[PDB]
């Protein structure tokens, strides 16, 4: 099925890596989960998995990776949710973000766990259409090559509510594959590498 046996690898930091996500569906939610099975080469302070930006606002959605955490943003750089529980270098990863205007309710998955959660969090902000979402860097560019992601990324998934944890855990399992979402779907939303990016 689609999606499958298919990664995005970012070989080295540069000021051109990137990658663009071409969603169908506009990118308007009130809430929202975003997954990616990410496995890291190297992590700086601010390593960008995928973020989604407006001309207004860069950091509507981010999700990345620093030294001794994990950081998901929502709806402003004022705005961090630091999950302590690092990442291990070389090794695949399910990273989950899920999110509610309703509360500001904001919640961040590792493997199927939760590592970290929140309330009031930019609450009552719904997060704008027609912005640019990417992954691997954040938006203009080049490019800040410090940001930039090194390694392999798959199952990039945008659902437009918030998961439950039985399937968080779903999408962390064998049928991650088959699990897709209905804003940002892997293997049927289209994803362009770009600046020596590229699918394996």
């Amino acid at each position: 099925l689609e999606g499958c046996e298919t990664a995005i690898l970012f070989p080295m930091r540069s000021k051109k890596i990137f990658g663009s996500v071409h969603p169908v569906r506009p990118m308007r939610l009130e809430s929202f989960s975003a997954c990616i099975w990410v496995k890291a080469t190297d992590v700086l302070n601010k390593t960008i998995l995928f973020s989604y930006g407006t001309k207004r606002n860069p950091y509507e959605i981010q999700l990345y990776l620093s030294y001794q955490s994990i950081v998901f943003v929502v709806g402003g750089e004022e705005n961090k949710l630091v999950a302590e529980a690092m990442v291990s270098l070389g090794r695949w990863t399910h990273l989950c973000g899920t999110w509610n205007s309703e509360e500001g309710l904001t919640s961040l998955w590792v493997n199927g766990e939760l590592a970290a959660t929140t309330v009031e969090m930019a609450t009552g902000h719904i997060v704008p259409e027609g912005g640019i979402l990417q992954i691997g860097q954040e938006k203009n560019g080049g490019f800040d090559e410090t940001l930039a992601f090194s390694g392999r990324l798959t199952g990039f998934n945008i659902w437009d509510s918030v998961l439950s944890n039985e399937e968080i855990r779903e999408t962390g399992g064998a049928e991650s594959c088959h699990i897709r979402g209905n804003i940002v779907g892997w293997g049927v939303t289209e994803i362009q590498p770009h600046g020596g990016a590229q699918y394996v």
